[PDB]
């Protein structure tokens, strides 16, 4: 399959050079497969999801994507037009308030949640978490986060947007996770990435087009953008049988574009995401 005039994100992680603008991707499209978006939510009503997202757990008053970053986050993963995996299947496990922020007790508590519900789903080509969030260095966080990792689900966390080493920053610097840094439309790491040897692979993060709140769309910029190419990408690769929830992370490091990237600090990996289809 092929997309025209895709967000540069998607055309940039099926192609070995910059400046395309087709998405290919194999038809499969990642169906078979559920990612858990954990953030401030998902607009599940969305036209873009076509039914394919639903809010599965809040730990505030509503369940409603008040802020815009996880309905954003959630459309890179496998929205329609602005997703990855366009045939996935979206949950949303409230953590965050309508500000963009939580406890780390409560963060937690979602990521338990994650790694017990998965056995009541139907997700036969595996389960992805991805979690576009964080803050300073917590050894419970990391803990939380290798538990779920290790309960069979592919764990996809941002690495920060501080341009500093991710050592001190949780989940980012939990190693057994699949850690991921920013990069922008000319492979540049993007301005605000965070580095650092704990990082495990680039994704596109400046100006990333997706869904929004109120069922709209626009432009944002993050690590907290890169890291939903990631999680949609290991949905991708375990639907098309490529690799399992253990091991995704690996198997994305070695089959990426590698020494594309500029402004990579020695230390840090020189890797971006690529889904290696030929039609
Ligand atoms: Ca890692």
């Amino acid at each position: 399959a092929a997309q025209t005039n895709a967000p540069w994100g998607l055309a940039r992680i099926s192609s070995t050079s910059p400046g395309t603008s087709t998405y290919y991707y194999d038809e499969s499209a990642g169906q078979g497969s559920c990612v858990y978006v954990i953030d401030t939510g998902i607009e599940a009503s969305h036209p873009e999801f076509e039914g394919r997202a639903q809010m599965v757990k809040t730990y505030y008053y509503s369940s409603r994507d008040g802020n815009g970053h996880g309905t954003h986050c959630a459309g890179t993963v496998g929205s329609r037009t602005y997703g990855v995996a366009k045939k996935t299947q979206l949950f949303g496990v409230k953590v965050l308030d309508d500000n963009g922020s939580g406890q780390y007790s409560t963060i937690i508590a979602g990521m338990d949640f994650v790694a017990s519900d998965k056995n009541n789903r139907n997700c036969p080509k595996g389960v992805v978490a991805s979690l576009s969030l964080g803050g300073g260095y917590s050894s419970s966080v990391n803990s939380a986060a290798a538990r779920l990792q290790s309960s069979g689900v592919m764990v996809a966390v941002a690495a920060g947007n501080n341009n500093a080493d991710a050592r001190n920053y949780s989940p980012a610097s939990e190693p057994s996770v699949c850690t991921v840094g920013a990069s922008d439309r000319y492979d540049r790491r993007s301005s605000f990435s965070n580095y650092g040897s704990v990082l495990d692979i680039f994704g596109p993060g400046t100006d990333i087009l997706s869904t929004w709140i109120g069922g709209s769309t626009r432009s944002i910029s993050g690590t907290s953008m890169a890291t939903p190419h990631v999680a949609g990408l290991a949905a991708y690769l375990m639907t098309l049988g490529k690799t399992t929830a253990a091991s995704a992370c690996r198997y994305i490091a070695d089959t990426a574009n590698k020494g594309d990237l500029s402004n990579i600090p020695f230390g840090t990996v020189n890797l971006l995401a690529y889904n290696n289809y030929q039609a």
